């Protein structure tokens, strides 16, 4: 299991990832974002992290934009508290990797494409959607708008 650390509060994973609770439990994990519609909350039951789902799927009709706002209020508890978070989706990172870009978009003064690449460099599996992608480049916008 490999839990990239985009940022040092910060991991982005996969599917099994957030099933390896040891791992988990080494780096301070105390927030969880799972990012697909029909994958479980792995650990729900036994108390140990607060959790928030997404549900979303790797379409090319989903909108993550909507949950951008949602997810990062999520990782300013974590980073206000003290504490790590790991967001997952499944296998390829594509939805999961979207909302870590555009966190970066919204509190680091990065370009989209600075952000990108960012995270590209340390996972190089991303391959967010064309469809993310987009709502990336108009979140960009946005932002540069005064939005």
């Amino acid at each position: 299991a490999e839990l990239t650390p985009i940022l040092p509060f910060l991991f982005l994973g996969n599917e099994q990832d957030a099933q390896d609770l040891d791992t988990m439990q080494r780096l301070n994990i105390g927030y969880v974002i799972n990012v697909t519609t029909h994958l479980p909350l792995y650990h729900y039951e036994k108390g140990l992290f607060n959790y928030k789902r997404l549900p979303a799927t790797d379409s090319n009709k989903q909108n993550l934009r909507q949950y951008f706002e949602e997810a990062f209020e999520f990782i300013e508890e974590a980073h206000q508290c003290g504490k790590g978070l790991l967001i997952h989706c499944q296998a390829g990172v594509s939805r999961s990797a979207t909302i870590v870009i555009a966190y970066l978009m919204k509190h680091t003064r990065m370009t989209m494409t600075d952000a990108y690449k960012f995270v590209k460099g340390k996972r190089p599996i991303a391959s967010p959607n064309l469809n993310f992608m987009g709502q990336l480049l108009e979140f960009e916008e946005d932002l540069n708008n005064g939005v």
